[PDB]
């Protein structure tokens, strides 16, 4: 009754040669959706999905002021162009530039950290390593269906931090608006430890529903960064979520 | 020069057999650019617009608890579909419902109503006539560049009303966002007072500008309502705003 099983849904995947799972669930109905119960439920890397509870924290510590705040670039030359500049926190969870984060994660430091997660209940709560890449190469993991528990505590400004942090951050979730629907979402690429994944997790906003969604998929070259969101859309759109 | 106007954009009504005002403010650079001065601050019924401030007004006030606070049908069949129905503060503002808002203003009541239009600085600030209907056949009026003040204002959250208010009304304006703008606006109609227009108030946000607009057009017929939105895009593409 709460979670069912799609098959249909691997030939999105095997379209491509590739491998991972769909995660849906149905706010109004409470039911979820999925072409594979056990990844659904696979513990991972969140790498750069961990910018939604980073951005949480900074934001009620006061390390990030708001949502205009420039972080100014440290001037080292990268290999992303678009981190070689200025950015606000909706710019850096734009174009997932790491190192601004790293300063976040740095300013909250390693015990507000920890608490903070397992206040949010996040994954494993576990954030051995590096204080700023521990969500790259340390031991923090999270499965699909947790990724959407979160999401949901955010979309109903459940988790234990102020309404005004949740409602900045999903400002900066926003991805897509159209007359059909709004997305708020985080992708993520996971490459410094096996197996290399991608993400891309969020919600879709209907009129008279949310649809709350988590994927992630084997990831190993960049090249194929584009199918997080192209098999996540043509499996809302086979569930005749979106158009 | 803080004002400058460029006719060439009259091109884009008359394409249409039309004829209306697009103004434009960079905020960056705190200039503007319209196709016609005067037309550019005369004064016209807000129509729908005026959901901006009223949804203001009322979360404010607590009439309006959250965006999620449900406003149920009354029950009587009117002659647009998406009315008939319940609604809650995202969706009426998406709908332009107006009898959702309409129960929102005689709840407000005048007193209240006139004194926040009054620190609004809200166009001609007059809300004579009935409290239920002003905004559409009574005394309020409101010129585009004074559309451009007003939203400057709730941009940067400004406005004497908290900031809570504020982030919320801009959640509900949102109309389109993509990888290369947001669009955060609102539409309206003017049928009940000669001349008969259409309106396009809002905002475009970049990476690192934003830049407001305020058009309105003349609307003999539902027909043309389209060209409020298109029109409004020529002169954003033409200018390089938007792609
Ligand atoms: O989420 C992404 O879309 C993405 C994330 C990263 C990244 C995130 C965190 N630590 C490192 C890299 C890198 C890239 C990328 C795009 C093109 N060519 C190479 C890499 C894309
Ligand atoms: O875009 C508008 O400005 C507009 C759109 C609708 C409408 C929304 C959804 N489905 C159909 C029409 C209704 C109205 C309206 C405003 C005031 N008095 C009556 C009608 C205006
Ligand atoms: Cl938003």
């Amino acid at each position: 009754k709460e979670w069912q099983e799609n098959k249909s849904w691997n030939a999105h995947f095997t379209e491509h040669k590739s491998q991972g799972v769909v995660v849906l669930w149905n706010e109004n109905k409470q039911q979820g959706f999925t072409n594979n119960l056990k990844r659904a439920n696979q513990a991972f890397l969140p790498a750069s999905t961990f910018k939604i509870p980073n951005s949480l924290i900074a934001l009620d510590l006061g390390v990030v002021k708001d949502e205009h705040q420039v972080f100014k670039w440290d001037g080292q030359t990268r290999d992303i162009a678009t981190w070689n500049r200025d950015h606000n926190l909706i710019t850096a969870m734009k174009y997932s530039v790491v190192p601004v984060y790293q300063e976040f994660a740095r300013q909250i430091g390693e015990a507000r950290m920890s608490k903070m997660l397992h206040a949010f209940d996040y994954g494993n709560e576990d954030i051995s390593g590096n204080v700023d890449s521990f969500w790259l190469d340390g031991g923090i993991r999270i499965s699909a269906t947790e990724q959407i528990s979160f999401l949901r505590k955010l979309y109903h400004n459940k988790l234990h931090v102020s309404e005004r942090s949740q409602r900045i951050v999903k400002q900066a979730m926003l991805t897509e608006a159209n007359g059909d629907y709004i997305i708020r979402a985080k992708t993520g690429y996971s490459t410094r430890i096996e197996p290399k994944i991608g993400w891309w997790v969020g919600w879709v906003e209907l009129d008279d529903n949310v649809w709350f969604f988590a994927m992630n998929m084997d990831m190993p070259t960049s090249d194929g960064l584009g199918l997080r969101q192209a098999i996540t859309k043509e499996v809302l759109k086979q569930e005749k979520i979106i158009p």
